[PDB]
């Protein structure tokens, strides 16, 4: 009877644990379609060209490794706000915001939840869409908040249940917290249409709710960064002061570098200053100061005109390839003789596809084909290459035949 | 009346905030002796040679930026345990441990506190020495634990109050948590003597306390890594299963890279496995997976025989320089005509000096001389160069005259 005799064997993560399982398989034809990580057309990890250059400029400069401020690299911080907000924005222009470097999307999301837990005096509930990224639950839960739900996806029709969302949202108690995915809803790949977003704006405004946006896919929904940030900006411009989390893990392929930011839209710059003081106080005893690498890379790209333009071309390239794989998938399915309607594959946007497969089908896929995906039927289309799209379709067909 | 009208202006960090203040000063002769960051003999940030090479090997390899496992880079993780434990250790050999990559010292410390908060069923109290690094308080406090204190430093005699510590420690209630600094006690720079550590071992064993070690200075106490890790290893070998946090920020000059690890000594490997599962579950919703850069660098150095040896020479070099500055300081003080006994300057070990200056003297120092240090009289001797040791002594003398 030692200290940890009672600690139990916890289970593996529903998403991250897939990669652990995929690693052990000996089948040469294995495919890792669990996590949303982009693969090039050869089915290989892709480090952006602009990233490589940025790295190079950093090396040549013979930079130090000194501790960054608690809030992160200023240059990175101001650049992220700008990327989210837009240069012409009154919020940005007026300096009514505070952005703080975060440990990617998760760390930012968590700093925010913890910030909310500590300063959001009007409520303890966070409303998540149905469904939502698995990780949103434990992030809010460990921070000290309560979880709720609003309707979002309708599996009968493979779309957004707008009537149900509006109903649910219009009943949420005033001053509660609502979580919205900025674009490329994970894992459904279905987003509200702009007119749809306009309507949601009204109700969130009308009910006086704190809108918390999760932006991990800026540039993967349409292949355009300004376009993908529309809703976010529309809310701010309607008078809604949101909070927001950003990730550069996908859009810059900075996965393991862990670069991201958490922002709060305030009333003035003086308010901004005070919010800032408290976020730092919260960050200090968590990890003290953030990791410099990803931040340095991102800043360099965001702040160097030629690198920035290069980056945008690269973002289109990535999105377009994804479209291409979706298209080929459906076509191979038809070719293989599948009867099912696979149109949702091509209707959905972002990195994934919310297929519909039942858990028995998923099991098979892994066992007979060594195709790894999450148990809910979500697959990573982004990790499909010209060379294995055929194997994929054949498997999907076999298991669905 | 917006969302954050009530949030108040918090104060700047007692340590980190010094650098913020130092940044704004226009005096050309300014010195930043607040944070413990090593400066070379020209008074410049120093990036180790081995670090540079490691970076180079990484570049040339054209490595990916894919997400690391939740627990960190295996190679880094096994290497850290080994560096802490020693290669011949039964704990290491038997695999009765679990090491997890952490966001430097602070992140590791915090993961551990949170782990404790959640699984340490025998108590909510953490006993800190008097005094202790300012940051230890809020780290435990935000995690959900209660803080206590044990006597340690005696300001009358500029040493370790052993009688007082033994008294206090022998009264701590069984099964409580005790925090010990492995070597180079921050901020006193006074450590127990080996025979002293042997005695403390007994009592911690006798009272059945969970010993939590904070090792951020392996190699700065004596200039020898195996020697600096003596106490830690002695406890383990006496049958004490400790928990431990490591930082590579000073000893590898990885400051902003944020590399570190948290380890738990278990009873068996099966226990290790279960503890592991739960740490991952705790890490997942905090930041998801750790930053790769510092980890990749550290692993490369730790695991490449020639780099490792190089690193050790570099560690001696750093420690020796520190000794040199201490020596010069005292000598300049004598030369300037100071009457006070400054022997503690040279008696103390690690990166700092616990000077004795009252807060009025510290104020002066900053105002008239632009010498920045923490309010408790702690200065960073490590950041002193041959060129400004004289200015320092003159100031200290003027303000103390
Ligand atoms: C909506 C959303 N927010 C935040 C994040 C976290 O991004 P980081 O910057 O890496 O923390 C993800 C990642 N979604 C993923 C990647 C795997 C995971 O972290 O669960 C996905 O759905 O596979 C996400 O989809
Ligand atoms: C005992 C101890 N533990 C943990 C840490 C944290 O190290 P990180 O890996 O950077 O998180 C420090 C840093 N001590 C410092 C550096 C400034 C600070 O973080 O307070 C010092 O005392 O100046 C420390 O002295």
């Amino acid at each position: 009877s030692s200290w940890w005799s009672h600690v139990e064997m916890g289970p593996p993560d529903p998403i991250l644990g897939v990669t652990e399982a995929f690693k052990r398989d000996t089948n040469s034809k294995k495919m890792n379609l669990g996590v949303g990580a982009y693969r090039d057309d050869n089915g290989k990890p892709y480090v952006l060209n602009c990233v490589r250059k940025a790295e190079a400029m950093i090396a040549a400069k013979k930079m130090d490794k000194e501790y960054l401020p608690i809030a992160g690299l200023a240059d990175f911080t101001r650049a992220s706000a700008e990327l989210a907000l837009g240069e012409n924005s009154e919020a940005f222009k007026s300096g009514r915001y505070v952005t703080v470097q975060g440990i990617s999307g998760t760390g930012s999301l968590r700093v925010g939840a913890n910030f909310l837990q500590r300063f959001f005096k009007f409520s303890r509930d966070v409303y998540l869409p149905k469904p939502s990224w698995g990780n949103h639950t434990p992030i809010f839960r460990d921070a000290g908040l309560q979880l709720q739900a609003y309707r979002y996806y309708d599996p009968k029709t493979c779309s957004l249940d707008f009537t149900g969302a509006m109903e649910d949202i219009s009943k949420i108690p005033e001053k509660s917290i609502i979580l919205l995915h900025a674009c490329a809803h994970n894992p459904t790949g279905v987003d509200p249409r702009q007119e749809q977003w306009k309507e949601l704006a009204s109700v969130v405004k009308k009910r006086n709710l704190l809108a918390y946006f999760d932006m991990a896919y800026q540039g993967f929904a349409s292949g355009d960064i300004n376009r993908d940030a529309w809703a976010l900006r529309h809310f701010i411009e309607q008078g809604i002061d949101v909070v927001l989390s950003q990730s550069y893990a996908k859009n810059m392929g900075l996965y393991g570098e862990r670069a991201g930011a958490f922002t709060v839209i305030c009333r003035d710059a003086e308010e901004a200053k005070r919010v800032e003081s408290q976020l730092k106080i919260l960050i200090r005893p968590m990890y003290s100061n953030p990791p410099m690498n990803g931040a340095r890379i991102a800043s360099l790209i965001l702040n160097t005109p030629e690198l920035r333009k290069e980056w945008l071309v690269e973002v289109k390239g990535m999105a377009d390839r994804i479209i291409s794989m979706r298209t080929q998938l459906v076509s191979n399915l038809k070719k293989e003789g599948s009867s099912h309607n696979w149109q949702h594959i091509t209707d959905q946007i972002g990195m994934f596809c919310f297929t519909g497969l039942k858990p028995e089908q998923v099991e098979r896929l892994t066992k007979e084909f060594s195709i790894y995906m999450t148990k809910d039927g979500r697959i990573s289309v982004a990790g499909v290459a010209s060379s294995n799209v055929g194997y994929l379709a054949h498997a999907i067909h076999q298991v669905t035949k």
